[PDB]
């Protein structure tokens, strides 16, 4: 009798589902902005007390969205006028409060339009990058002081990414590093000189009498890419009449054979400094341990504390190579790696030797480590119940590899199976974060007694909201494909009835290392077809996937394309015999590498599925970064792998559309998968004389995020599934 | 029993209708190509003889898709490789074959990339543009002489149009003017340096790893113009070694008091030439007759040779003033002009007298004038039956404008209804060209005994394969609105059942002085949408529509946007009362004009129809060019029409749409109606949350004409008509 979970209730989240961040200040005590007053909790005895009332945000130009409080608690600042740009970057504007004399700085303010900024970790300096350059100020009311004068709009970036680092190797804009106590600050430096520009236009508001053409260094598989260089500054020398005193680290001989990117900083002690290199082809990292001389202020390297990690049968790493972890001294770290049967674990190495050790082992995988104390290490894998698709947080003891600790397993088995954490300094206390299966659920907890401090936030608003509605239910289970057991999930209908024939619609992603088989708890579209329209979704995680070892993984090294959409079809096919699904209505749909995955598989010609909709999908490799493509394809020449480039394109299987109904999606103003994919692939559909469906939407970019927007292509593919599916 | 006209037949013309194109070269004598064949046709005896045989076009690189042969017939140009650009204009490569020697120029040959090449009237000079500059051969094999070095890309244009003066001034990307004796050549420079940019992507072929950016100096309305000069070159001089003589002639005073236009250019005599200017108001022209003073080389006017022709309820003449039309002598001219009642009459002029005397008159319209002797005048009207749509021949004796006959009227009244006229020098033979109400019929015939020579064409073919098929009817009629009465088409399905009730297609266009109703024969997208679909489609031209008068024609001036959309919406609501109409299945489709108003009726909330199709419309007369628009609507600034520049955008109606179906069309490389329009509507549409079909064409210009563009758009649009219109 109750209601369904509507579209309307997904589109304006009606269903509010609350969160908890904090941020760890000490080993013992975090902040929390709560009704926008900033809090100060004691882990300890959690008790808190008003650290700035929200009666200071008030005025400071309008909303702001977010601050961030200097080490030593002296002052803070305001980020607003918030500016976005890609997946990470952004601009803003910053106004730095004065807590002591709680006044507001009005002298020597912050740029407008800074690109990056953050405090040193100790006292309260702060660097800064505005116009691809970047300042450093010792005191908040004193002048900044400039580092690089190279800056150069699409050219040169001092302290940033440019847009192949940030999307590919960083997943950050950031790109400054201050060594722990403040007195080096370290950038690297890329240059785009040569990297070919991909334009577009935007057309801005109804106003704008001419469009604009957007331009950005982007390299294309096989292009010129990026160069790169890191500097270590020393800022104790740091005056207005001084130069600049800095030092460059170079790579590893063997990786400036060729073309390599820079893909890992990690500040051991105040005087070395880790650096991580790979090749371009991305099967050959290192990790160069640099020691700083005192009486030369040279940065130095040396062949024993250089450590080799490559792969014979792929890439190194999922995305990158893992990061290492260093012990406070320095003398030894722990990193992931692949062992001899494929599979991601902890091994821990010694600083200037070769060989490691490892101190996890299975058929499951280690996700990351967390924290490392002198006693302990803590980590996160998903070999709780051998659920691939699951997380749990686990603690190992350095001297006795033998003892190892589930901290999350057992808290709330049936609810909870799916965690991150977050550690205080020295890993003290630690906030343990549930995201499903069950509604999501902040707790807090003491390293020492792994005792449960409080409750941060469990949901319990939304739990009242959503026993009056018609949920539906998400079932995780296995098949068999080529002797290998995969998973799979399944959204089904309320008062599912294992005996009418239900709608199928398969969201897909596939892509090399990708999981879409999980326990997360998710209002989604998917949470509605299956509520209110009765359709069941289901996803399947085949060859390609990640989390299950490098064998399962590295299947479609050099073809992407051809086995992760192949076993998209087979497990469909293994789907439709269950006699729940009426196999005359499957349909299929993904965004980005779900929407390439999604077009191969219409274009297939398996006649399994009816119809599908693919979101700004890849279409031809070619087109794509070189980065992310050539780490899973080589290059696209005559010696390479040109092969597997040309018969990958959706384009190679249009005249196979003609048995299936097509719903083409893609923003204008795309700067990650450029509209080009989509207007390339539909010219060779007019051309293949296959009918079809379009939809653009005026600069919308990658996400097609904006609240109307979001609105409009959901409505739209709605439409267009129920007249599929020839559902009222 | 019989078949049905099928979209098949359409998309593919296997229904051929055949045609008779003939090129006169004297009084009595005309070329015709047949079978690739150039034959000599006399008029008088009807005989012909072979000019060039087919076996020569065999080996000039590939296919010649056409010729021009000189005036005195001692040589031929073939053109090749052509290269298309926006509606007019487009590069080809040139052969110069010797017609007596039967040789091929080998020597000194016209460049690759000619851009406009043409014969001088008499003897066998040619005069070319190449990469926006003049040059001229006195003879075939000799060195070209360079006349301008000013020529530069997307800047400068010598001899030929910049993208407006194409498009809406000149209609034809030629601005080359050789005199009768080839003494003088004339021609425009355009500058384009302050004309904003329009940009756009062009994918090109699937191999094309970055898309270019095409930029095209475009003048949206109100923006800055391009400037124009006129020179008159002596070529007697031209030499190798000698500079080139030419002279400057500037417009009238009262036309250089602002902004203007070059918009028309005729030859009177070897020493007097006749130059059209407007204002960019464009309702104040201004004919200067110029000539030539042989002991200075200037080319002097006076004020007595100055003919103004202004509009105070409009603008002059129909899309452009019309063109003069001098007797051998010069004295005088024949030219169309609105009379007192608003009716577009011939009047003669006096070269050195400003009064006029109209020798024709009536609530009718004078279409054109086709030719002149010293005892005729030769014109073309729509008097006959009184059919504003309908076209014939007359003659009016120049000593007795009493004495006119209709050389046309008779000669099939059932069949031909609707003429157009070509005739030869002195007038003495003329082609006439019958496009409907039947078959196309192409007829020669004779000036002194008006006796019908012979049939060139007359379809017999195409009679033969439709007899075989349940071809549609066309009927016209009329309606009344505010008093007045406007016709209208009605494309009925075969076995019409005034019983039964069909769907209504409108097709609309209603631009200024446009005509969608008329007495053509057409093989087109609504004969099948009727003859297979049973769907009736309909036409009608309101106020704003042309060839009946000022008065209908300038009711939309200055409001673009309401009386020819209301008017569609009446005529509309009256059709629906005819008993044979499905009020429930009525749409609209457009192109262009047509896709504008489309889209103002889906948005004007009658509740009159139920889904519409908009192709390349105008969406915002902001966004569209400085000629055309300003033409009827002023200048967009708070002094001048701002408020109905604003209130007449497709945007600002964007909420009534979510009572209709639509479906928005663009090609993405059209130059014409940039994709912004489009682009822009659709934000709208998101914005305002209205659900809406949409179809880009990646690489298509504004006609979205290639083979396999065109056939998938028809067949796209036949869907989703039929979808609405719940047809199988
Ligand atoms: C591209 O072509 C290759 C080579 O023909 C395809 O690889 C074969 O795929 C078939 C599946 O139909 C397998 O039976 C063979 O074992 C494969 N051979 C190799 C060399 O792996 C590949 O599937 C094609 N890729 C795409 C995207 O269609
Ligand atoms: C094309 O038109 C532009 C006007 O914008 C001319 O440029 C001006 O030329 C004069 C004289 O040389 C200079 O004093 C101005 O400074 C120029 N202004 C600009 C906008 O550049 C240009 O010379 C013209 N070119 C031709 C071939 O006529
Ligand atoms: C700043 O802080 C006060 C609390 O100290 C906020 O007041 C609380 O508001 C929530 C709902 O918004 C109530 O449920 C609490 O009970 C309120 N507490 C008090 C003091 O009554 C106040 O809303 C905040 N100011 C702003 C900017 O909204
Ligand atoms: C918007 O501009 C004017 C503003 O009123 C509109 O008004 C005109 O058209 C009406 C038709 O409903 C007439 O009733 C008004 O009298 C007439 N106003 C004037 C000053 O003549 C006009 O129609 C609108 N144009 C568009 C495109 O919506
Ligand atoms: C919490 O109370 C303790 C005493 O029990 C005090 O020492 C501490 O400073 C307080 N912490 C907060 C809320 O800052
Ligand atoms: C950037 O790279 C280009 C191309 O190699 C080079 O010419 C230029 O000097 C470099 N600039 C900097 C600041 O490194
Ligand atoms: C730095 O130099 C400027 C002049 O160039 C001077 O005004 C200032 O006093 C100097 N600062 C220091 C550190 O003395
Ligand atoms: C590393 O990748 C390159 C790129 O093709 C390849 O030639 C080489 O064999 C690979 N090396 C390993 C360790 O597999
Ligand atoms: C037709 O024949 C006549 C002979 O009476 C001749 O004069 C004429 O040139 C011929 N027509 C042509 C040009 O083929
Ligand atoms: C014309 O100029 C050319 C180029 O300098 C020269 O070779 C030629 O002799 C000149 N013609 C004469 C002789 O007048
Ligand atoms: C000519 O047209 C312009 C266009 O705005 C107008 O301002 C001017 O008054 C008009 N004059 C005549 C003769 O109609
Ligand atoms: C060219 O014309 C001749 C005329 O005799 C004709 O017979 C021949 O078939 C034609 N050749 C072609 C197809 O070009
Ligand atoms: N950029 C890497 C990703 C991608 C791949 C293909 C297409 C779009 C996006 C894959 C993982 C995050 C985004
Ligand atoms: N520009 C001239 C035309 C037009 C008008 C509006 C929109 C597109 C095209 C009007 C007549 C031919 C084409």
């Amino acid at each position: 009798s109750r209601r369904t979970y509507t579209l309307t209730d997904y589109l304006k989240s009606t269903f509010r589902v609350k969160f908890y961040t904090l941020q760890w200040i000490s080993d013992h005590e975090y902040l929390y902005k709560q009704e926008n007053n900033i809090l100060l909790f004691n882990a300890e005895y959690g008790n808190s007390s008003i650290f700035l009332e929200n009666s200071t945000f008030d005025e400071l130009g309008y909303s702001t969205n977010d601050y961030s409080v200097s080490p030593d608690r002296q002052f803070i600042l305001f980020e607003y006028n918030y500016v976005k740009q890609w997946r990470h970057s952004y601009t803003a504007s910053y106004d730095i409060y004065d807590l002591n004399k709680r006044q507001l700085i009005t002298e020597e303010r912050i740029p407008n339009n800074t690109q990056w900024i953050t405090w040193s970790p100790v006292g309260h300096k702060l660097a800064y990058v505005w116009n691809n350059d970047i300042y450093v100020k010792n005191e908040p009311n004193l002048s900044s002081q400039r580092i690089t004068w190279t800056g150069k709009e699409n050219v040169i970036y001092n302290g940033v990414t440019d847009w192949v680092y940030e999307e590919e190797v960083f997943s950050a804009y950031s790109a400054l590093w201050w060594s722990p106590n403040g007195t080096f600050l370290a950038y690297a430096q890329f240059n785009d000189t040569e990297v070919p520009l991909i334009e577009y236009s935007f057309y801005s508001d109804e106003s704008l009498q001419y469009p604009k053409t957007v331009r950005i260094p982007y390299p294309k598989a096989g292009a010129e890419n990026p160069t790169v260089k890191f500097f270590v500054v020393d800022t104790r020398t740091l005056s207005p009449n001084a130069s600049v005193t800095s030092y460059q680290i170079v790579p590893p001989a063997s990786v400036l054979i060729g073309d390599h990117y820079l893909c890992g900083v990690t500040w051991v002690t105040e005087e070395r400094i880790s650096l991580q290199w790979i090749r371009r082809a991305q099967n050959y990292s290192i990790i160069d341990i640099c020691d700083y001389d005192e009486s030369t202020g040279r940065w130095i390297s040396s062949v024993a504390r250089q450590h080799i990690e490559i792969s014979t049968t792929g890439w190194v790493g999922r995305f990158r190579p893992a990061e290492p972890h260093f012990t406070s001294d320095g003398n030894s770290f722990y990193k992931i790696i692949s062992n001899e049967e494929g599979y991601k674990h902890i091994c821990h190495f010694q600083t200037d030797k070769s060989n490691c050790t490892f101190i996890t082992k299975g058929a499951w995988e280690v996700i990351g480590i967390e924290a490392l104390t002198s006693d302990y290490l803590y980590y996160i894998s998903n070999e709780h119940k051998g659920m691939p698709g699951g997380r749990n947080l686990y603690r190992i003891q350095l001297n006795d590899y033998t003892k190892v600790t589930c901290l999350s397993c057992e808290l709330n088995p049936e609810r909870c199976q799916y965690y991150s954490a977050s550690f205080s300094n020295k890993a003290k206390y630690y906030q343990l974060r549930c995201f499903g299966p069950g509604l999501p659920l902040y707790t807090l907890h003491s390293s020492s007694s792994d005792k449960e401090l409080r409750v941060l936030e469990d949901n319990s608003a939304l739990d009242k909201m959503l026993q009056d509605v018609q949920m539906p239910s998400k079932k995780l289970d296995v098949i068999n494909l080529h002797g290998t057991k995969f998973w799979y999930q399944m959204i089904l209908p309320p008062h599912f009835d294992k005996s009418k024939k239900y709608p199928l619609l398969i969201e897909v992603y596939a892509g090399p290392c990708s999981q879409k088989v999980d326990t997360v708890f998710r209002l989604s579209w998917a949470t509605y077809l299956a509520s209110t329209e009765n359709i069941i979704v289901a996803s399947f995680d085949g060859r390609g996937s990640g989390y299950q070892g490098d064998k399962i993984m590295h299947a479609i090294n050099r073809r992407l394309g051809t086995f992760e959409v192949e076993d998209q079809i087979e497990a469909t096919r293994q789907f439709s015999k269950m006699g729940f699904v009426d196999d005359k209505r499957i349909a299929i749909w993904g965004w980005s590498y779900g929407g390439y995955v999604t077009s191969m598989v219409l274009g297939a010609g398996s006649g399994v599925f009816k119809c599908g909709i693919a979101v700004a999908p890849v279409s031809k490799w070619e087109y794509y970064d070189s980065v992310y493509t050539e780490r899973y394809m080589g290059l696209p020449t005559p010696e390479d792998n040109l092969d597997y480039y040309r018969n990958s394109t959706v384009m190679s299987r249009a005249e196979n559309f003609k048995q299936v109904e097509y719903l083409l999606i893609h923003g204008t103003a795309d700067d990650n998968v450029h509209f080009q994919q989509s207007a390339q692939l539909s010219k060779a559909l007019v051309d293949a004389g296959v009918d079809f469906q379009t939809m653009w939407y005026t600069d919308e970019d990658h996400g097609i995020a904006s609240n109307m927007a979001h609105q409009h292509i959901y409505t739209h593919m709605s439409h267009f599934l129920k007249q599929c599916f020839s559902l009222p």
